[PDB]
């Protein structure tokens, strides 16, 4: 039965616009098969397209905004896209209509209005690009009966192993489409849908741009050498309609030109379901999947006071919908040193300098292929996988389908190697390499990142001991309990795994110095730390012992190792694996004594990273801010804990931590507030804000002497950093990466969804 719900949730999930790199695209989770992508640009000019055109999410002065409006991975949803540049207010439309034995069918309207501003003659090309990867694959297009092109619906034909016999078709759709009253018009048509039918070898496929392009340039090099020219020149638009050549191949170029307000459809028919889908069909889905978005929203996402209100709902819908709407399949060779030299072992002062020298040996190589199926945290400036991130993005996730979050956690779990490491930012392929300058790509196996999926597990397992087929499958593994057992059974020994990673290769050096503590074992120091950065801890210039030292130890990272320690409690618990769970035991009473010993500063009254002096010995270096608060917000405090009661004093304190619009990174009291590029030092950032008011609401729902401060700090901190994402959203249309301490505003990056979107969660309460 765990085998059943398995396979139910593997055609469930098949199918997406899971390309959340470009504005409009689809594939399913098979690394090598059928990928389709949306184009689009005004042409004014005879130079002018390839500078409008529209392929690949971006984000600039030319874009107001884009986004999902409504989405769940297992019924599709709707995207609003407003283009400046392009005079254009687009809506993506995509459904999926279960049946058949290969994930199903699926259809998409696009649908184009010019704006005020647009002129309203505004000519616009629209492209459908259809690639298909594999041996034994086919594709074709059917020919047109008309002598010039398509006069009504472009049909292509078909077949792999994975999809079987499959029709894709892009309708005529509606709109003025212009006629050309040019001599060209005898070679070329008046003006209508073209399509051209190509191949190039499977692993370029993906370049959709330079290949239409090549088309493009082939096109006007032809009309040169046929004595069209500046004495008298075809229109730009017919100058950039590609000859119509359909045919079969594994590109599919489909090519129209509207004057004004156009849309069309694109039907996906699987063989194996029978009756094909229609237009028709495509409208009633739509209808249907908004109106069980709706009924979930106000189960899963139920806003609490004072945020019931409309404006908050539209707020949490976007915020959601942008972040479950990220999610893509990506596929491919990931760029990894396996060197494993000594050098990386940073057992030395002045290790920075040595590790540059391996890195300078530039033993890194391509690997896999991989694939992977997550949220992202940036569609126009970083869409792929970060390790921490996706801890977060899962949180609300989890909580409208459960099943799609264990998915993507096993997805997660599926790259870990031999010994443990799964790498912190996932580029698999070319497509993916392309967003990332190569200096960047090289991922290291001795490069760790915070464990939060694990808070994901944590969730599901105190759901575990607590419709249509789309409704049942988004809760089989906590409604069935055996099922759920299964998949921890199977994933345990990863987890397992991960954790004794972590203590081999992250580990801190008590036993070599003046150190005295509970435990000879627990300690801990993030590797990958240069003069001025420690990228691995996700807290990229958060200030650090100076200089780095192999005698450094960060309290974050030992707090995350009792987070995972908690975890395998639990879950070897369930699992009934009594001798791992004594060892866990151990493990984490030894880390609570050593949190206090190695890392309390009593003088300071917070936790402190700590180094090893000139003089060798241990000093506490306090730099208050979140790290200052890592035991408190990774819930490894007692609720009547003195040590708690003075982190929920500096957690206040106006003067430190406090600001109206949410906890400051960094203290302004810290000598490095506000310097060098600021990203951790000083801003607010809404993953760790959103740790500190779940911790909160913990301690405000329990008897103990901090209940009522931490119930009104919870109630403030709330507030302020809901209150904050919304008026920016409300401002600007963006989520942000971080918001500004003294202005309140957005800054960094826009689309951060992104654990900027945990704000839904925040807002719907009752942890
Ligand atoms: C115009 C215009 N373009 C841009 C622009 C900005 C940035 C980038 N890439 C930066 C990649 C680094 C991701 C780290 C983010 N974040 C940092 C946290 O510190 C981590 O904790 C966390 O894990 C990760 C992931 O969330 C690109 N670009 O490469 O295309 C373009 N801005 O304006």
């Amino acid at each position: 039965l765990h085998s059943e719900i398995g396979r139910l949730n593997n055609q469930s999930l098949l199918w997406g616009p899971y390309r959340p790199n470009i504005y409009f695209g689809t594939r399913p989770r098979i690394g090598k098969s059928l990928m389709t992508g949306l184009m689009w640009g005004k042409i004014e000019s005879y130079t002018d397209f390839q500078h409008t055109v529209r392929y690949t999410c971006e984000q600039n002065e030319g874009m107001k905004g884009y986004g999902w409006d409504e989405y769940d991975p297992r019924r599709g949803g709707i995207q609003s896209i407003h283009d400046i540049q392009n005079g254009l207010d687009i809506t993506t439309s995509f459904v999926k209509i279960p049946g058949g034995a290969h994930g199903g069918s699926w259809a998409a309207r696009i649908k184009g209005t010019l704006n005020d501003d647009a002129p309203k003659d505004q000519k616009t090309i629209v492209v459908f690009y259809v690639s298909q990867e594999g041996e034994n694959s086919e594709l074709e297009a059917v020919p047109s009966e008309n002598e010039f092109g398509y006069e009504g619906d472009v049909i292509l034909k078909g077949r792999s192993e994975a999809l079987g016999n499959y029709k894709l078709v892009v309708t005529k759709g509606k709109g003025v489409i212009p006629q050309s009253d040019h001599d060209l018009s005898r070679l070329r048509g008046p003006g209508q849908t073209v399509v051209q039918s190509l191949t190039y070898p499977d692993e370029v496929l993906w370049q959709a741009k330079p290949i239409l392009f090549q088309q493009l340039k082939a096109g006007i090099d032809w009309l040169v050498e046929n004595k069209y020219d500046v004495a008298d020149p075809p229109p730009p638009w017919q100058v950039y309609l590609l000859a119509n050549k359909p045919g079969s191949g594994n590109v599919h170029i489909v090519q129209k030109v509207f004057e004004g307000d156009f849309e069309f459809d694109i039907l996906f028919s699987s063989e194996s379901a029978g009756k094909e889908v229609t237009s028709k069909d495509l409208e009633r889905e739509v209808k249907q999947a908004t109106e069980v978005f709706g009924e979930r929203f106000a189960r899963v996402f139920d806003l609490k006071a004072p945020f019931q209100g409309d404006n908050y709902k539209k707020f949490g819908k976007s915020m959601f919908s942008n972040l479950i709407g990220g999610i893509g399949y990506f596929y491919g060779h990931s760029l990894v040193d396996r060197s494993y030299a000594p050098e990386y072992d940073e057992e030395n002062e002045g290790f920075w300098e040595d590790a540059a020298e391996a890195r300078a040996r530039h033993q890194e190589a391509l690997e896999g292929p991989y694939e992977l199926f997550t949220s992202i945290p940036s569609r126009p400036f970083f869409p792929r996988g970060f390790l921490w991130d996706e801890g977060f993005h899962l949180l609300p996730i989890a909580d409208w389908d459960i099943d799609l979050a264990l998915e993507i956690i096993k997805s997660w779990y599926n790259l870990m190697d031999e010994d443990g490491w799964i790498a912190r930012e996932q580029i698999l392929g070319a497509e993916a390499r392309s967003k990332v300058p190569k200096e960047f790509q090289t991922q290291y196996p001795h490069y760790a990142n915070p464990p939060t999926l694990f808070l994901v597990l944590d969730n599901f397992v105190e759901r575990l001991r607590k419709l249509s087929l789309d409704e049942t499958l988004s809760t089989a593994s906590v409604d069935n309990p055996e099922v759920g057992l299964e998949y921890l059974r199977r994933l345990y020994p990863l987890l397992r795994r991960q954790f004794d990673w972590f203590r081999k290769t992250q580990a801190g050096d008590i036993k070599s110095y003046d150190r005295e503590a509970y435990s000879t074992k627990e300690a801990y120091r993030w590797r990958g730390r240069t003069v001025s950065h420690c990228l691995t801890s996700g807290l990229d210039d958060y200030p650090r012992p100076q200089p780095p030292h192999p005698g450094e130890l960060h309290v974050d990272l030992m707090s995350w190792v009792g987070v995972m320690v908690k975890s395998l409690i639990s879950i070897g618990s369930l699992l009934g694996a009594t001798e791992d769970v004594e060892f866990y035991t151990k493990v984490l009473d030894a880390i609570e004594h050593n949190l206090d010993d190695l890392h309390w500063s009593e003088k300071e009254g917070c936790y402190c990273d700590a180094t090893i002096d000139e003089f060798e010995e241990h000093k506490l270096v306090c730099h208050k801010g979140y790290i200052s608060l890592f035991p408190f917000l990774t819930g490894l405090l007692k609720p009547d804990s003195p040590k708690l009661g003075k982190l929920l004093a500096l957690i206040g304190d106006e003067s430190e931590l406090w600001s109206p619009y949410g906890l400051r990174s960094l203290s302004k009291k810290d000598e490095f507030y506000g310097t060098a590029e600021n990203y951790w030092r000083s801003p607010v950032w809404i993953n760790i804000n959103y740790l500190a008011i779940v911790q909160l609401y913990n301690i405000a729902t329990q008897d103990g002497p901090y209940k009522e401060t931490a119930r009104d700090l919870y109630t403030r901190l709330r507030k302020n950093i809901v209150e904050t994402v919304y008026r920016n959203w409300e401002e600007t249309g963006f989520a942000w990466e971080q918001y500004n301490p003294e202005t309140g505003k957005g800054q960094r990056t826009q689309h951060f969804t992104g654990w900027t979107s945990l704000v839904v969660k925040i807002m719907s309460g009752h942890h």
